């Protein structure tokens, strides 16, 4: 499976200075439950922001970085290399990577943080016509969690005849 794995507002801003625009645990939380276990594939700058691999799942940086080489990483230098990742692989980020992706995942796990954000980079647009929800789930509120949240698991629809 090849899956997209984002949280962006509700204009689509996904970061701001190479930095969530949000702190919100319970998202690092829900990503972290979907992606322990499996393939994380992340352009250059996303991984810089993070600074260090997450554990208890593979981490590969897409770069043109010949010398790029870090412990507990592995690099792919092309688009093409991430077809021959195996198992359930994960688009991670940023905007690069998404605009680069979108057309050609199978589905997208969306985190939609329902606010309106200052940002520099961006989830390309899309339309529910061409995505089926196959849930929806609201987000929990707390002294830790207090923008309102709801994660999104989206299905590409089938193109059949009327
Ligand atoms: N809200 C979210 O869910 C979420 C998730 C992830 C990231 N983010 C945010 O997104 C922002 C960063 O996005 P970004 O687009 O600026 O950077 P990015 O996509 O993280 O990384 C860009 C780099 O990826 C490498 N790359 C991308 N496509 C490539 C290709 N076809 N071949 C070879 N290398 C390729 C290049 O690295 P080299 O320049 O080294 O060649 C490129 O400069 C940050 O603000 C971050 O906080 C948000
Ligand atoms: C640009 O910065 C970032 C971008 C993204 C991508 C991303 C975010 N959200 C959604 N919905 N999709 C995405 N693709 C993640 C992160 C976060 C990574 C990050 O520390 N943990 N994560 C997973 C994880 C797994 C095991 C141990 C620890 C972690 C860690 C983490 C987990 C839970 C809490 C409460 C706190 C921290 C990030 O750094 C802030």
């Amino acid at each position: 499976t090849l899956s997209i794995l984002v949280a962006h507002d509700l204009q689509r801003v996904i970061g701001f200075e190479n930095q969530l625009p949000w702190h919100l645990p319970n998202d690092l939380k829900h990503v972290k439950k979907l992606s322990t276990g499996h393939t994380l594939v992340m352009g250059r700058k996303t991984f810089e922001s993070i600074g260090k691999p997450l554990p208890n799942r593979r981490n590969v940086v897409l770069t043109s970085d010949t010398s790029f080489n870090v412990e507990g990483v592995d690099v792919i230098h092309s688009i093409e290399d991430i077809y021959q990742l195996p198992g359930h692989v994960f688009i991670f980020g940023g905007q690069t990577l998404f605009e680069e992706m979108i057309d050609k995942v199978d589905d997208m796990y969306i985190t939609v943080i329902e606010g309106k954000f200052r940002g520099d980079t961006f989830f390309p647009p899309y339309t529910f016509e061409d995505w089926e929800v196959a849930s929806s789930v609201e987000g929990k509120l707390d002294e830790k969690n207090t923008i309102p949240h709801t994660f999104l698991h989206l299905i590409r629809k089938k193109l059949v005849p009327r």
